[PDB]
């Protein structure tokens, strides 16, 4: 049956989260997390998010029938990964498809790996080791108009980004949150140009600067605006849009810049808070319309770790601003 007409759950037979949407072969492919009711301890490091595999979803139209393509990748088959298959993304280059995924290695350190397929629907064969120089979570691999591909990544708190300031992991007794200096600039997400073969980074990883409207860095104490997780990049009318989740304040917000590396100037809210703690999205153009894919905990009766993906239309104004979406109004 067709789904996606009035902000209803796109699928109900499994729990789904963290929708990363792409247009491949004239269809929308969605690369979400597959939530399961593991019953694992709940805490601020996110041990209750104990996902173990990915299912790729696809739609030929919006609204439209959603196809579940089965298990595309299983943690038991990723040699380096021990637990927690968190939010993935995909990219397409030269007839191959690449699935990028965060997971904990055997030392309990989040890394980002790649798995390869001949189809956007998978299944995917993981590389035996994670990407060299990767760390933390939430990859978004963005193909720019010039054919260059960039990975945006990172997440604080349970995502461990705050433990990577020196190029070495600070350790399991290091900060559980951020820099713990609220008057310093907040931690920014990470970016690296991808290698030609899509399996590695082509440069040393860089940090993205996010500034306010006056050009001042967004500060660590500014939880309404500072980066938490779920970086996403899209382009509209020559402007680069960095959007992300603010975590403990539950917003998707956005900031604009003139190139992939920024700096990005904070503009406003994309999506107000949803049912459940997390908020995670993607923004994609399909048949000349822009869509915001997102999730909430509505299907599970409000359980933060059992989510369902949803979609709605997103409106850019010609001046580059985006209309804020409130999830439960229309
Ligand atoms: O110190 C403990 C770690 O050993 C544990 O890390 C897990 C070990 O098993 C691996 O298969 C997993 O990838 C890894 O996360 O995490 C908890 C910590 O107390
Ligand atoms: O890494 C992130 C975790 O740090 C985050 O943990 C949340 C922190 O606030 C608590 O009130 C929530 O219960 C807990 O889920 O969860 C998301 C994860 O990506
Ligand atoms: O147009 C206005 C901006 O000038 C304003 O910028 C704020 C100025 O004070 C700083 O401390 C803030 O960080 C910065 O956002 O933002 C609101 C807007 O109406
Ligand atoms: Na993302
Ligand atoms: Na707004």
């Amino acid at each position: 049956v067709p789904r996606g007409s009035h902000m209803e759950p796109l699928v109900t037979h499994i729990y789904t989260a963290d929708p990363s949407a792409h247009v491949f072969d004239g269809k929308v492919y969605i690369y979400p997390s597959h939530d399961i009711d593991a019953g694992t301890p709940e805490n601020d490091m996110g041990d209750h998010f104990d996902m173990r595999d990915y299912h790729v979803l696809s739609m030929n139209s919006i609204p439209g029938e959603v196809t579940d393509h089965g298990v595309a990748l299983d943690i038991k088959d990723i040699p380096w990964a021990g637990r927690q298959l968190w939010a993935p993304d995909a990219a397409s280059k030269d007839g191959k498809y690449y699935l990028y995924f965060p997971a904990k290695d055997k030392e309990d350190i989040f890394r980002i790996g790649v798995a390869v397929s001949d189809s956007p629907a998978g299944p995917f064969k993981p590389e035996s080791e994670p990407i060299k120089g990767s760390y933390s979570i939430d990859p978004a691999v963005f193909k720019d108009d010039d054919g260059k591909y960039y990975m945006y990544f990172g997440g604080i708190w349970g995502g461990q980004l705050q433990r990577w300031t020196t190029g070495e992991y600070a350790g399991h007794d290091a900060s559980k949150t951020d820099l713990e200096q609220d008057d310093a600039p907040a931690i920014g997400p990470r970016i690296a140009l991808m290698s030609d073969d899509m399996l590695s980074f082509a440069e040393p990883v860089k940090e993205i600067s996010i500034v306010d409207e006056q050009g001042n860095p967004i500060l660590g104490g500014d939880h309404d605006r500072r980066f938490f997780e779920a970086a996403w990049m899209h382009k509209y009318n020559g402007t680069y849009y960095l959007s992300y989740s603010t975590g403990d304040t539950h917003y998707i917000v956005y900031a604009t810049g003139d190139n992939p590396y920024g700096p990005f100037t904070y503009r406003g809210v994309i999506l107000n808070p949803v049912i459940g703690w997390t908020n995670h999205h993607s923004i994609v153009e399909f048949n000349g319309k822009w869509y915001l894919f997102y999730h909430d905990s509505s299907l599970s009766g409000g359980k933060t770790h059992l989510r369902c993906i949803k979609v709605t239309e997103l409106t850019h104004n010609a001046d580059g601003t985006i209309e804020t979406i409130s999830p439960y109004i229309e």
